[PDB]
């Protein structure tokens, strides 16, 4: 029956066991784990899947190799502005709390080590590094800092220069291999929607910037450092308010007084700097997360169910009286593989109602009484609404009624398919447990005959496929009146996975001939015995039920007549 | 001609035969005969259409082989929870009725035989059972009651557990090759809609349910049970509550305050539980429901008709003067098939509307009068409904009425077609009629030729057929004027069927050649004499009446001259 | 995911290298150097892109092998028309300025030296001599100046005769091998819309143009020319008013009252004329715009990441046993790419909005701060609008609201592109960059999950392009929350490319096996250390900012009552 494999698929499930397992492979990110104590109770461990990884970026980022500078208090105090420009800033590394603050400009020709600089915490307790570690290849500044004072005013700019072409050092070959030198030489734009490094507005340059004004600084900068020992130095050369812009693009002159009232006695300077460094850990000595890899397996089972029974007399052939076979096969899928599937149905809805809640999200690893194996991979949701086609509607007329009734419905159910897909990330899902090919998702839609002229969009094919594939059943049952439910399932495949909405595990039983006595009359019997039942994976189900559609439609027969008989006029 | 076949297949009969008999094999369930008693009366025997299962479910369904714990009072009470905390309940299984309960937490070792704490009276009757029978490989918990107190007051909440596939008995053998043992270890969780025994929402947990909050309780059951003589035990181990859950999955502990005053002093404990267990049947002790064969035989008779004759002067050759039977062949599919065609088909639909009346269905096999073999498979309807356009409608300009009428046209006819559709069943009834393939079912649209330009609306793939396909055909009779007609048709067959809609019993003619004198006249002769017969199968007819259509088309040249003559403007 | 890829093409690099050179080619036009400093100051060469004129037609313009006569006080005056009737007009050739006028019918017989007329400054300096040069085979007059006077008023008439094939100079050789002659003999037309040199309208043909007729005067000037000798004379011979049109095209004759009291004593009068002479250039005495290529150069490199760890036992085999290869693989993939990839272009859209400002575009060649290649062929553009979902729209009755959502997403989409094109010339960079082929700009959409319900419109296959090819990604970050970026992507080509988006640098790293001891342990650390980096091209994003949509939504649900329960009429 059409309505029972797009929801469950057909799994033949050999006689000989009395069941199948399924193993899931989750991987999980390392915290830590627990140290020394002395209580004898649980222990806890700390684990989160990857798959968490999906919703959100932070839960697994680690920047253990990134070299940083530290301050300590009277022994690189020298080499760091003090901190009457700029207070000392917080920055979070690996398991460290340490701070950290701009490099001073060294223009005496007295050189700075990164290596010194860059001891923290962690790194101080796992010894001394001697000579081993080595700096990438990559070194560059994170922001030039230029001060920018007129009248005794001070505004600092931090301007992200690590987004530039000459902003990363090169190798340049003049005394040593290992050596890699600065050299950065372009007019810095200083914009006119700009802030300070706190976020206020910029005072000393409103004038210029309400004339939709922006200023070039041209800015020269000279540097070189050792990627063996990390000795080296910094320089700047060059720093000169160069250029005034006007809107389009027009050069002003600094002596025009366009712009000399702004920047009389403006001066420019430059402060401090960082630097993008990174060891390369050809020895290794840093660890950063771990990642470890456990199976949670579960059994399901295959029952068997009440049997179906026929009576014959005995002593005649039955080849050719009484009934063969199709009696039984169709008495046996009717009963069996259809009503039972949509009790099946409708007890899952209500659990999914009865556990999880409406419209609220569980994240990954919630309550373990959802049947199936659908948490390991996404964030349970379930969903309700209810559509009154009456109240939100009101036209006498029955011209358009029934188009209008079907914008109504597709709209509520592709918005409603959206959200609740958003809010699971059941894509992701699927685009992570397949590398090479990403089927699209699909939605399969259940409904009893009297919806499907509301699910259609005349002159459209793209009804709920806008992004997916769709499949509409039909079914007869009662229980099933004027209600949608709807899930997701893969076309593809027909062997269990944790992304299949529900499997039925089937086994066939064969037919038996026995000769059972009963009250002194003897009357051979064909006794056919099912074994089968609907499994069920996903926990997400999503049910629309329309109420008062007859009411509506009866607005069609209904209507005040609004009948206008005049003489023909032309 | 179109119109004619498109409604009655034409079934070739041979002229040997004086007609076709179809015998209609029938599928019907017994449920009880009446009248065992003696009285010497008509017995009437209750047998019902399995086909009638399509629409409802009640229709086979058993639990007599399962095994359910029975009340026998004052011999195995002991076994059983006191019913001063909950009154006993009654279940209806076969023709028994008897009242359950759950079995106690036995922490007392002394277990229970789930074979002899069960046997309903039809099975006392048959015979007490002497391990005849044994235990089916699937057993689990189907109900959990746990009591919450908390100052005095307690609550009782009936748990669904059985969707859990840890409360599934795992075959794990130590003792026994037939023993199995339970571990149940996981979490219940109660959420802020949660029903409890009563039928209503909750008292003690009020307060946090209506914050949105969500209590987890750690359960942890074993149990012990054979299945080769009925042996088994189950005790509680342990019951906490463990966490509780906000509106968004952040742990909260017991000590905050916010959960703190509704879980001072609220102990929860278990009582009791039930089993989903029952026998393997290896011995079969329990009849099933019982289907039989009856078979039905209706014959059809095809009779002679009057004739056409040609009369031709005789002493000449019949070759090349007067007519060469051309006339004969054109008057005989005229009068012969297309008059008769919309004859039959007119009384017919009057036929239907005196029985069935309008809008009434009926149950399946309730009507024996009515021409056809349908009422075997589909339930009888009839239904009629008018369409007055200028009353339904109020618009004047001209430009805009063909697109309004062609909507309105379109979509009562596709919900009268639904409508009609899911109140018959005939798509089940068509899906079960066949296995490999289920043909989509076709609706046919015979109608006079003024209407067709409204059945077609402009810029729609998708026309009147969203979950079917549709055939459009046309005839000039003036009979037919502004009438459609509809039923549902089989087009990739032709044979006789009980889900065809109508047939052709059709005799090839043979022309005769004597010469008859009258008066005194010599002249050869032609006879040509039809004999057929038009027949109807299906009773499902839908017939739209539209009326007044000519005023409202005149009403495009009825608007009241709305012209705007002023001077241009820019 | 596709999302990756389709805004960064991936670009695999031997990993023998840190990264990969590129360098680009420009082709720039010449026009001078601006100062000479006798201080020492620097020279700036004034250049420009030559793809500029790709969006210009004035930055790149040719003339100077024209042959224009120029005015001489006391050398040239007799060959020149009175002063008084038109005044000198200013032309510009060169960098020479100078004064045109035009030249008067010769009817004295003597003719003019075309070689002297039109020797420029550029050429007295150049040097004197005009007798090696040859005139091009085309020769045609500019304009005929012809007089309408009528009791002493004058008007002139700038008529352009070049666009009559008959004012063409055609050879005839029948003099000389060199000569060539000129017969203009047709009628011009003044039509009402006729226009004075000064730009006012006619005024002594006022009274006929009023009256919607038409004049047309035949004109019959004749003239030869020579090309090696520079020798030619161009005397008028017959211009007469001709005759008279209406506005049906029927002709009314010269004595007809109406217009013969309007044309008696209207006398037209030929005053000058003007040519067209091209030098062959056979002598080389011209140098055109001079183009010179240089050439600008960057190189990009690839960093080292952070590693990630494996925890494993020892004392045996790394292959079948404990955690394998694929958590490495799965931890690297959702973390290394996505993440980075998401924070990357989120940094780059709101460095474009920082630098560059909203609405403003920028000449070819700007700011260099910026990453990226495509500013030395293109304009850079950053533009950004939020689109307000409440209050842009107000619908009731749910219908088609969710088409009206679409209507408005569609609405800004296909602005801000089409916009953005427009400001940026990006399709006329593309189609020069490339010879053979020229594909159709491919616009990227990608964006999180809720929104592509409303990128495409139902009911057409063109949905966000009309000259454009999309494709749509989905992403699954919260970052990406409602909200829509844009850009500009090259399928095709998977290279490294100054009209490419961005690339991928990528260096596969293998994971090492080796020997470790970490707290006094014996373990396993299988390592991997990544190394990936992501840079930009194109400096053109276009953001949307989507907010209030869920009221909106809401807004579905939150309409007040609309029901009409009225009594049935028909």
């Amino acid at each position: 029956h059409e309505f029972a494999e797009l929801f469950y698929r057909t799994y033949i499930v050999t006689p000989d066991q009395a069941g199948f397992q399924l193993s899931i492979r989750r991987n999980l990110v390392w915290e830590g784990w627990t140290g020394e104590g002395l209580s004898g109770e649980k222990q806890e461990i700390s684990k989160r899947n990857i798959l968490q990884g999906l919703l959100d970026y932070t839960t697994l980022e680690t920047n253990s190799t990134e070299l940083i500078p530290v301050i300590q208090s009277g022994e690189n105090d020298e080499q760091f502005i003090d901190p009457s420009v700029l207070p000392a800033q917080t920055v979070k590394q690996g398991k460290d709390t340490f701070d950290t603050n701009f490099l001073k400009f060294s223009e005496n020709g007295e050189g700075f080590n990164l290596l010194m600089l860059a001891q923290t915490p962690s790194r101080l307790k796992k010894g001394s590094m001697t000579f081993t570690d080595s700096l990438d290849s990559r070194i560059a500044l994170k922001q030039l800092l230029i001060s920018v004072t007129k009248g005794g005013t001070t505004e600092l700019f931090a301007l992200d220069v690590n987004r530039d072409q000459y902003a990363a050092y090169t190798a340049t070959r003049e005394y040593n291999f290992r050596l890699m030198q600065l050299k950065f030489h372009t007019s810095l734009g200083l914009g006119e929607e700009s802030t300070t490094v706190a976020g206020a507005e910029s005072a000393l340059l409103k004038d210029l910037f309400d004339l939709g004004y922006r200023i070039e600084l041209d800015v020269k900068v000279d540097g070189e450092m050792n990627v063996e020992n990390g000795n080296g130095d910094t320089s700047l050369r060059a720093l000169r308010l160069a250029r005034v812009f006007d809107k389009e693009g027009k050069e002003i002159a600094l002596t025009d007084s366009r712009v000399s009232a702004a920047l009389s006695g403006l001066t420019v300077t430059g402060v401090g700097y960082s630097l993008e460094a990174r060891l390369t850990n050809i020895n290794q000595l840093e660890m950063g997360l771990l990642i470890d890899s456990d199976v949670q397996k579960q059994g399901f089972m295959i029952p068997t169910l009440p049997p179906l029974v026929i009576v014959k007399p005995a002593m005649v052939e039955d080849d050719k009286t009484y009934p063969r076979l199709e009696a039984l096969t169709t008495a046996y899928r009717i009963q069996q593989m259809r009503n039972n599937a949509v009790t099946t149905l409708l007890n899952r809805a209500d659990t999914l109602k009865s556990y999880l809640g409406v419209g609220v999200p569980h994240p990954i690893e919630s309550n373990l009484g959802l049947e199936g194996v659908g948490q390991y991979y996404v964030r349970p949701y379930y969903n309700e609404a209810t559509i009154d086609v009456l109240n939100d509607l009101n036209n006498l007329t029955s011209a358009a009624k029934q188009t209008d009734i079907q914008g109504l419905i597709v709209s509520k159910i592709n918005e409603m398919v959206y959200t609740a897909d958003q809010l699971t990330g059941y894509t992701a899902a699927l685009e992570a447990a397949f590398s090479g090919r990403s089927p699209k998702p699909h939605v399969a839609i259940g409904t009893d005959m009297r919806l499907p002229q509301y699910i259609q969009i005349n002159g459209d094919d793209r009804t709920v496929g806008i992004g997916y594939d769709y499949t509409i059943a039909r079914i007869s049952d009662l229980r099933m009146k004027d209600k949608i439910v709807m899930t997701f399932i893969l076309p593809n495949e027909s062997e269990p996975h944790p992304l299949q909405h529900g499997v039925l595990g089937f086994i066939p039983e064969y037919l038996v001939d026995f000769n059972m006595i009963r009250n002194q009359r003897i009357g051979r019997e064909i006794r056919l015995t099912p074994r089968y039942r609907y499994f069920n994976f996903l926990p997400i189900m999503l049910v629309i039920n329309v109420i008062n559609l007859e009411e509506a439609i009866a607005q069609r027969t209904a209507l005040d007549v609004n009948e206008t008989q005049v003489t023909p006029a032309s």
